[PDB]
C-alpha cells in the first residue's frame, strides 16, 4: 500500500489552529475548520485527522462543530481530543467517525482504555506522545506501554514526537522505526513534517509498518500542497 495521508484539522474556540509542542496557548489560527476540512477533501484527501483541542485541554469542547465537520466528510475521519471516559467516547463515536484516538486515557486509566479496545476493536487507536522514551499526557515507559497495549489487542498506534510537533523541523524517523520494530500493529506518524522529502522518507518506512502520516502545519503554512503530497507518495 501507499502511505496514507491524514491532513489535520485541530479545533480551538471554533477555529482551525496549530500548536507548538502541543502546548496550550501556542495556537496559530487559520480560520474555519469546516472550510479547511472541505478543502483537504476537495484536493483528494482520503482521511481527515480531526482534533478537539478544547476537549483535550479540558476547556469546554467543540462537540457540535466536530459532529458537523465529520458529517460533512465523504471521506474517512479519525477523531481525537479528550476521549477519556464513557461519555466523551460515546460523543466521539456518535459523530460517525471511522476511528477515534485515545491518548492520556491509556496512561491515566489503563483498564478503562483496555475495556474500550475490547469493546470497540479497530474503531480505537492509541496516541502515544513521546519525549525520548517517556510518554506524556495532559507518564509511562514507551516500550512497556506498547507491550501492554499490544497484549490488550490494541489495533493501531498514532506516534507523536512532542519535541517535533508544530516545529517544521522534520519527523523523528528513528523513533518511528523503533516503535515499528517493537509492535506488529500499524503505526501512524504524527508531528514535524516539513517538506515533501519528509513524506518520501516516511513513505520508505511503509514496509516496516508506518501505515500513514498526519500532516498539520506544513499544509497550513504552505510548505507544500496536499496535491503535491498525494502525488509524491504515489508510485
Amino acid at each position: 500500500n501507499k502511505l496514507e495521508l491524514l491532513p489535520a484539522v485541530d479545533v480551538r474556540d471554533g477555529q482551525a489552529v496549530r500548536l507548538v509542542h502541543g502546548v496550550s496557548g501556542s495556537e496559530t489560527s487559520y480560520g474555519s475548520p469546516l472550510e479547511a476540512a472541505l478543502a483537504w477533501q476537495a484536493s483528494g484527501a482520503e482521511w481527515l485527522h480531526l482534533v478537539d483541542l478544547d476537549a483535550a485541554f479540558g476547556t469546554g469542547d467543540n462537540r457540535a462543530l466536530v459532529a458537523e465537520i465529520t458529517g460533512a466528510m465523504d471521506i474517512k475521519v479519525e477523531l481525537s481530543g479528550g476521549i477519556r471516559d464513557d461519555a466523551s467516547l460515546a460523543a466521539a463515536l456518535a459523530t460517525g467517525c471511522t476511528r477515534v484516538n485515545l491518548g492520556t486515557a491509556a496512561l491515566e486509566t489503563p483498564e478503562w482504555a483496555a475495556k474500550a479496545i475490547a469493546e470497540h476493536g479497530d474503531r480505537i487507536a492509541v496516541g502515544l506522545d513521546v519525549r525520548g522514551t517517556t510518554l506524556k499526557g495532559r507518564g509511562g515507559d514507551l516500550y512497556e506501554t506498547l507491550a501492554r497495549l499490544d497484549s490488550e489487542g490494541c489495533a493501531r498506534y498514532v506516534v507523536t514526537d512532542i519535541g517535533k510537533d508544530g516545529t517544521l523541523t522534520g519527523p523523528n524517523l528513528e523513533l518511528l522505526k523503533n516503535v515499528c520494530a517493537a509492535t506488529d500493529r500499524p503505526v501512524v506518524a504524527s508531528g514535524g513534517i516539513s517538506s515533501l522529502e519528509d513524506l518520501r522518507a516516511l513513505a520508505a518506512l511503509v514496509p516496516q509498518g508506518v501505515e500513514g502520516a498526519i500532516v498539520g502545519k506544513a499544509l497550513y503554512a504552505k510548505a507544500f500542497t496536499l496535491e503535491e503530497a498525494l502525488k509524491v507518495v504515489s508510485a
